[PDB]
Formats: structure tokens, sequence, C-alpha cells
């Protein structure tokens, strides 16, 4: 069967999505810096039945990336989709920027995309096809949200990437789209309402509270919400869209 | 099983969004102008095995389109999901525009589509839960088209009715999203084609290859690329998904 | 020595337009259904050493509007800039909405923009030269505002009629661009907030509170704020721009 | 009088903006990497009449924009406005980009943005004022454009910190906005248009040509057309705005 590769599939969205695509029928690696959890995650889909395989990596690696795929690739018998999931989201008080920070944010966030991208160019060239190149992205990639200049920004250029890359890699076959999440349930969100909360001395749960009145659903995300727009992403029903960057969440930005 | 209505289901995008509908598991009612092909698409559809029935409306006429609503909705046994695809598009040269070419295309294209969704409203309180309301745009909705001012103004003004209502319905548990196709093989740009082409002084086609080169994927749409689309957004897979007009377009604007 | 026509310039953002436009050395026709303002208005500008005509036009009768920029074209010796700014904005929910109420806002909003494309076409041909004109949109022309269903829906058809329009006139030396306001304080504003604080059983202010959330600028907007922008739309400097519809809302929404 | 610091001053658009904020009344630091063209411009200035200072720096530098910042305030009595424009934009084909290429771009064109931001932020609060914060961005941040993913991504980054630093430093009375240019010349697009020609194996002139098609005013820009859009945005006429990236670029991409 088809074959997918999720990075950042240890927990949260990733690990999601890696349960929706073999729900979805596919073969997949659970990308991770983190080697425990990915081992778990794989563990998971394999005590239900599924297929995946456990795949340790750094996506600000290029060459790690690169390893990954191939590692997949041959592992798993194939390549179709890969799905540039892992990154990270500190909030940012502009004031208090440093060189350091940008690079922690744009380093998996933005040099992990790339490499994903090309890795997979060359693992659908190696498998002698076109496929599927999915990004993570952001209702704050479409919109710069407050306190959130770095990852926002961050998101921005993902969607550049995302778009560039449609253009670019059309004649080989190949599809680039993104995903755009609003407030989701996992350890990441907690982390950003722990930090914006602390820092205007408030409890947690206020930065969720001011986040969430623009959510037009009037709930936060499970991160299967995210997961079966990924699926569509990554099934044959979305052959004729490229280069966009879908938002599901909840209504925040509309396009 | 879940229900549908699709208006303007007789022939093109409308009839491949039914069959992909039924293909989906909803019993599918067969809504538009022409009687005749309307009864022969519901006819096919329950010689093959599923289930679904014709209904005469001109989504101009608000009365009309509730009685098509109610009576799906009592003839199939619910209503969970309406997909307001009828509509016409004229090209029209900016300096040769008049009131009537206006109604024209506003009356079906604009009118039809808030008809619609209070009639979808009105099917989902009587059945006493939520839904989802699906809209026809265009990537002439996002971008305004060459020599297409009355038609893309009124797919612009779908999308702004696709918002508002997302926001203002979303109490009542109710998505508003829309899709956006791009060049797809119908009559309906087989006569945009015919007409760009005959105001340029240029033969059969000048239209087809004007716009087929902001095409990424370099090749036509197929009615069934958009009815992939609109299965999305008729599943739960959609449910986190509001205020949405998704570019299934092969690539010709970027969002 | 440059001739402007502003339509709805008796009161509000219509006559904050014309009187800067004035400063800016325009000679300028005040267009407007209501005579007693549209004079009012232009006297008070011949009184302070500028040059003005009233001019009586409802923007919905194409004949009407054609009549008025030629009536400005020979008066005045010229004609530069077009502003198409006469609009209405009943707030509407979506389960009330009638054909009638379409109507009405359409005609004034929608083909008053389309006649005024028209005239100010004919206008500048005859003039042998190209020309600049400037539409009025809304932050509501670029995301569904609550409550604004059939509003919100004619100003987004404005800004596709406003780039078609930018596409198909730019051969002529033509421009087309929008200002998008935010919350202005006019009467136009005050029914708005007049019907949704009644509709919502709630003291007057209460619309206006609820909007003024989304302004990141934390104060409502004076006439002049948005004249500045059309200033800028009706100068040399915004020469090499067009199909823009710029935000000059205060920040509610993000381009 | 007023004072503004442009980044990249020394040639291209940054010179053409503060000749034009001198004619605006504007005393300008010429901010460059490049000594000899920094103060070739100051001198240029001084000579003619105006008040300008050549400041040296490497906006890559955290440091070195806050010094250059606080040099440009106490040389010139104030600061009230900053102009981050400096930039760099190498065609990167997708498979061929490198970790050292993303840092080159990114550490010019964005990180320089968020130093600039920041520097002018402490510059305002020192002057006991808000001021205007003008980012330089392109069509390409609004658009993935092929041939330049690591340019465009980083263009789109500015857009997004744009966004964020808009609604965050708003409470200190401070505005932030971008302009957007399309296809300019100045030795950048030559080097851009260079580098796509040779790549194709086409004359030179092949990329200029491509691009322009895209151009709906039928002409290359001039750096004067930016300039002009950026007097707005630096004059109080653009008071009101905050958060917009205007695109100036002859109508390649239409919001
Ligand atoms: N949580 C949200 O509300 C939200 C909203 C929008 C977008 N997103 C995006 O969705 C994606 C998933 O976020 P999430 O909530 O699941 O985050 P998370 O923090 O819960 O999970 C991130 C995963 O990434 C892995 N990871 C981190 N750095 C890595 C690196 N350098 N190399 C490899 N793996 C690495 C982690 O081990 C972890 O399992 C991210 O790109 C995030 O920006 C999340
Ligand atoms: N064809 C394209 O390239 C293209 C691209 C973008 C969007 N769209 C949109 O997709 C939808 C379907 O277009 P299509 O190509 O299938 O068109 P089509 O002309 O092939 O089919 C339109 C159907 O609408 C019905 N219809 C017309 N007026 C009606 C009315 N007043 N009441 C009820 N039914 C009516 C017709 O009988 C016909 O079966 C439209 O909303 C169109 O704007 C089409
Ligand atoms: N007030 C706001 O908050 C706001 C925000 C965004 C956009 N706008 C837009 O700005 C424009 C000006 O609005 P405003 O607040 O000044 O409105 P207003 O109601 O205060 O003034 C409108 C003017 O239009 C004239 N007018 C109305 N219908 C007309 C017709 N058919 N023919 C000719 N003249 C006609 C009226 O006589 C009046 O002088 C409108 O297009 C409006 O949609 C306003
Ligand atoms: N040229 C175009 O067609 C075009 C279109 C869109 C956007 N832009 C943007 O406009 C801005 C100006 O571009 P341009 O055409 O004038 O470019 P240019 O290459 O002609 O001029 C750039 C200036 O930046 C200075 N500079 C470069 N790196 C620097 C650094 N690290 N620190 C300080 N100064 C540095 C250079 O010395 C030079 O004077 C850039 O941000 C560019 O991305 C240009
Ligand atoms: O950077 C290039 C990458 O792809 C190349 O094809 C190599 O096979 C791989 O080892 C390397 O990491
Ligand atoms: O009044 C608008 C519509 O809704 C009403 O409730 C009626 O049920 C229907 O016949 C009518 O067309
Ligand atoms: O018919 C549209 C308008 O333009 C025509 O060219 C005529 O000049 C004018 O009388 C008419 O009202
Ligand atoms: O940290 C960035 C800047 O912070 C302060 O402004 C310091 O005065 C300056 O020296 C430093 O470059
Ligand atoms: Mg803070
Ligand atoms: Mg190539």
């Amino acid at each position: 069967k088809k074959v997918a590769l999720v990075t950042g599939a240890g927990q949260g969205i990733g690990k999601a999505i890696a349960l929706r695509l073999v729900k979805d029928g596919f073969a997949v690696a659970i990308a991770d810096y983190n080697d425990a959890t990915a081992k778990a995650v794989a563990s998971e889909i394999n005590q239900a039945g599924g297929h995946a395989v456990a795949v340790k990596v750094d996506v600000s690696d290029r060459d790690q990336v690169f390893a990954a795929v191939e590692q997949a690739r041959k592992t798993l018998g194939g390549f179709d989709v890969i799905v540039n999931n892992a990154g990270v989201a500190p909030s940012t008080p502009i004031e208090s920027i440093t060189p350091e920070i940008v690079d922690k944010v744009y380093n998996i966030n933005v040099k992990g995309v790339i490499w994903g991208i090309q890795a997979a160019v060359e693992a659908f060239k190696k498998e002698g096809h076109g496929g599927k190149i999915i990004n993570a992205c952001s209702q704050a990639g479409h919109v710069g949200n407050p306190e959130l200049a770095v990852y926002s920004s961050s998101k921005f250029a993902v969607r550049g990437l995302t778009q560039t890359a449609a253009r670019d890699l059309a004649p080989l076959g190949i599809t680039v789209n993104g995903y755009c999440p609003g407030i989701v349930k996992t350890p990441m969100w907690a982390e950003i309402d722990r930090q914006v909360s602390e820092a205007a001395g408030k409890p947690l749960g206020y930065g969720t509270a001011e986040f969430a009145k623009r959510i037009t659903l009037g709930r936060l995300s499970e991160p299967e919400d995210v997961a079966a727009c990924v699926s569509y992403l990554a099934s044959p029903d979305s052959d004729y869209m490229t280069g966009q960057s879908l938002l599901i969440d909840g209504g925040m930005v509309f396009n």
C-alpha cells in the first residue's frame, strides 16, 4: 500500500495524522526527534493491525531528513506522501526576540520544511512517479497573531515555500499544500497559554480564553479535527489542488 | 442515510457532485431548473442501487427553493447537506454591461445562494440538528477575472455570503463553506471561451488558451475533480472548517 | 485643473473626500441624490475659494450616472477621477433577507459602481487620456461581517468589480482601486448600530462596542481618516497601483 | 523636522525612498552596509539643501541596527519613521537550496526587519511618542513566485512580522505597514533576471519578460513608483492604517 512519512508524529497533531493516515490505508513512518514517543506511536499502530516504523530524526538537519525519508522508502516499500508537521511555537514578546530564538524556530519550522520538500522530491523520482507534499501551517500563517511574532512569521514563511514549491514542482507531478490549524489541544498550545498567561501575570487558561474568542465554531480543536483535513490532502481527492493552505481552524481566519 | 440536495444537478459539476455524494453514501435530491435532466439523473441513481429524487426548481425563486428542500427532506427522510451549485457565467465586456445582464446573473448566482442558505437553515431546525451548507464559488470569486466582471463579482458576493453565514449560523451547529473550481470542461466554460474569443477577434480556443496558462497543474479540470473537493466539504472530515472557499482549481489562485 | 466627481458627497465620508480632494487641488462635482446636502457642500467649497458643482443623481440608475459625469466633465472642464462612494448598509439577519432588500442594496452598492466605472471610462475617452476610478469598499468587503450578509456580500462584489475592471481597463491607461473603511462615525454606522442593538434588545451603542473590539488602533474612524487614504488613490503617487482595495480600517482586517 | 532612517538607502528603491522622504520634508539617515554609496547619497542630499547623515550598518546584526538608529536619532534630533528596506534576492532552484543560502537571505531580510522594529520601538519610547514602522515586502510576499522559494518565503515572513508587530505595538501608538513592489528596475532585479535567464539557457531579459507578463499596467516599475507609496506610509495620511502590506506592483497580485 501507499507510504507516508509524518514528522513530529510522536504526539499531538502529528500522531493524530499518522493514525488517520493508517486508517486511510497508508503504511506510515513515524518520524520524530523524540525516539521514545516515535516508537510508542509506531507500536500503537502495529498493535492495532497497521504498518508503521519509527524513525529518529531532527528535521532541522538536512542530511538527517534525507536519511529518514530514504529509510522509510526502503523499509515500507515506497514513498507517496510526506507531511512536514514537526514544529515549535514559543510566544515571543517583540522586544525580547533574540537571534537564538529566531534560529531555533526557523531552523525547525522553515528549514525543516525545505529539507522535507527536497527529500520527498528525490524519493518520488526514485520511485518513478509523482507525489504529495503536505506542510503544517497555521491560521497564524495567514494573519499575524499577537504575542507570536516569530512563530507567526515562520508559518507565513512555510506558506510561501508551499506556494513556490507548488509552482516549481508541478512538472514533476508533485502537488504542495498545507493545513492551517487554529487553537489545538496539544502540549504546544498548553505551553503558549502558560507563557502568555504568566507574562500577563494572569492564571493559566488566560491565553486560551483570549484566542478562543476568535474561534467561530466556539470550541478548541482536537488533534483529530486537523488530521481529518490532512486525510483529504493525502487522498487522491486533492489531486487537482495545489499551492493551497487550507484553514481547518474553526473559523478564525476566512479565505 | 444522510441526505443532501444539490442544485443544478442535472448536468456538469452539479451532476458529478450528486453522483459522488451517492457513492459517499448520501441519499441525494437532484434539484434543477431542467425537469427532464433532473429526473433522468435521479432515475439513473435509483436504477443503479442508490437513493435519489428529482425536484424541479428555479433557484432564483425563494419559495421554489424552500419547496424543493422540504420535498427532499420529506421524501428522503432527512436533510443534512445542501450544495448551492446552480449558476450562470456569461462573459461581460465592461462597457456593455446592462442592468438586465446583472439581474440575470445575480438572481441565480447570488439570490439563489441566499435562498438555499435560508431553506437549509429551516430544514436543519425541523430535523433538530445542525448541518452543512456548501456554495459554488470560483477562483474568479477570489481574484477578479478579465472579461468576467459580472460573473466574478457575483462569485465574490457568494464568498461574502459564505463568510457572514458561517459566522451568523455557527451557534446553530451549521457550517458554511464553498468550493472554487478553475477551468472545468462543461458547457459553461465552452460558452465563455466562445464569447471571449469572438470579442477578441480570435478563433475559438483563445479563451481556453489564455486562462489555461495560469493553471499550475497544466491540465483542465474534470467535473469529478470539483466533486472530489465537495465530497470533503460534505463529509464529517470538514466539521471543524467553516467560512472557507477552497480552491480546487489546479493552482490558478493561491491562498 | 484636475477634475473629480464624488458620489454620495452630501455627507459623511463622501463629503470628507470631496473637501480633501479640493484641498489637494481638484475641482469637484458633488454628486448625491440628496439635492439639499449636495448644494450645501458645493456652496461651502465655492465660498472658501474652491471650485465645485452640485449634481443630482441616483447612482442606481445607469443613465443618471452618465448624465452626472458628463455634466461634471462639461461644467468643470475635464474629468480625471471618479469616486463611487454612495452606498447603503442595512443590517440583515439572514433568516429575514428578502428579494426587495437584496435589490435595494445591490442596485446602489453594486450597479451604482458599475455605472460609475462605465461613465468614467467614456469621460476619460472623450478627454483623450486615462484616469483613476476609486470605489468605496469596506473591511466587510474582505471578510464577511456578522449581521451584515447583504451589505458584506455587496462590498465583496464591489471588490470583484474593482479587480476585473483594473485588468480590463489597463490598456486604456485607467487604474481601478478601492478604499476599505472600518467603523466610521457617520449616519450609516449609527444606523447599523441602532438596528443591531434593537434586534438584540440592547441599549444603543451595543453594536459599536462589539465591532470596535476588532479595531487594532483602539478608536473609531473619522471620515477624514478615509479621506486621507482616498487622497492617495486620487494622486499621482498611486499611479503604479491598480486592482487594490486598501484597508484604512484601524487594523480590523490585515492583508 | 521629522526624522526617518532608511536601510539599504545607498541605491535602488532605498535611495529613491530617501530622496522622496527628503522632498516630503524629512531629515533622513542613509543606512547601508556599503559605506561608499551611503555617504554618496547623504552627500547628494546635503549639497542639494536637505538634511541627511550616512550610517554604516549590516542590518543582519542586532547591535548594529540599534546603534544605527541611535546615531540617527542623536545626529538628526529625533526619530519618527524607520524603513526596513535593505534586502537580498537570490533566485533559488528548490533542489539546490542549502542552509547557507537560507541563512544569508533570512538573516538580512527577516532578522534585519526584527532588529529594525525593536530599535525603532526603543527610539520612539526615548523620544516620548509613537511612530511608523515601514517594511519592504514584495508581491512575492503575498504569492510565492517561481524560482524564488527562499526570497518569497522571506518576504512572507516579513509580512507576518508586520502584522504581529502592528497588533503588539498598537498600544504604544506605533503603526506597522509594508510596501510590496513588483518588478523594479534596480540591480537586484537585474541579478534575478541574469540568474533565471542563465539557468534557462536563454538570453538576458528572459526572466524580466516572463515575470512582466503578469504586470497588469504593462510596464516595469521605477524605484520612484515604490517611493511614492512609501511616501504615503510615512505621512500622517496613513495614521489610521496598520498591519497592511500595500501592493504597489502594477497589478501583479490583487488584494
Ligand atoms: N497546537 C496548535 O494549536 C497548533 C495550531 C496551528 C498549527 N500547529 C502546528 O502543527 C504542528 C504540530 O503541532 P503540535 O500541536 O502537534 O505540537 P507538539 O509540540 O504537541 O508536537 C510537536 C512534535 O514535534 C516534534 N519535534 C520538535 N522539534 C523537532 C525536530 N527538530 N525534529 C523532529 N521532530 C521534532 C516533537 O518531539 C513533538 O512530538 C506544528 O508544525 C505546529 O506549528 C499547531
Ligand atoms: N464550468 C466551470 O469552469 C466553472 C468554474 C468555476 C465555478 N463554476 C460554478 O460551478 C457551478 C456549476 O457550473 P457548471 O459548469 O456545471 O454549469 P452548467 O451550465 O454545465 O450546469 C448548470 C446547471 O444549472 C442549472 N440551472 C441554471 N439556472 C438555474 C436556475 N435558475 N435554477 C436551477 N437550476 C438552474 C442548469 O439546468 C444546469 O443543469 C456554477 O455555480 C458555476 O458558476 C463552474
Ligand atoms: N460608515 C462606515 O462605517 C463605513 C465603513 C465602510 C465602508 N463605508 C462605505 O463608505 C461609503 C460612504 O458611507 P458613509 O458612512 O458616508 O454613508 P452615509 O449614509 O453617511 O452617506 C451616504 C451618502 O450617499 C448618498 N446616497 C445614498 N443612496 C444614494 C443613491 N442611490 N444615489 C446617490 N446618492 C446616494 C446619501 O444621500 C448620503 O449623502 C459607502 O459606500 C459605505 O458603504 C462606510
Ligand atoms: N528590485 C525589485 O524588483 C524589488 C521587488 C520587490 C521588493 N523589493 C525589495 O525592496 C528592497 C530594496 O531592493 P532593491 O531593488 O533596491 O535592492 P538593491 O540590491 O538594488 O539595493 C539593496 C541595498 O541594500 C543594501 N544592503 C544589502 N544587504 C545589506 C545588509 N545586510 N545591511 C545593510 N544594507 C544592506 C545594499 O548595499 C544596497 O544598497 C528589498 O527589501 C527588496 O527585497 C525589490
Ligand atoms: O544535500 C543532498 C542530499 O541528497 C543527496 O541526493 C544525497 O543522496 C544525500 O546524502 C544528501 O543529504
Ligand atoms: O417566508 C419565507 C419561507 O419560509 C417560510 O417559513 C415558509 O415556510 C416558506 O414557504 C417561505 O417560502
Ligand atoms: O447606455 C449607457 C450610457 O452610455 C451611452 O454611451 C450614452 O452616452 C448614454 O446616454 C447612456 O446613458
Ligand atoms: O539587545 C539589543 C539592544 O538592546 C539595547 O537597546 C542596547 O542598548 C543595545 O546595545 C542592544 O544592541
Ligand atoms: Mg508585551
Ligand atoms: Mg528547476
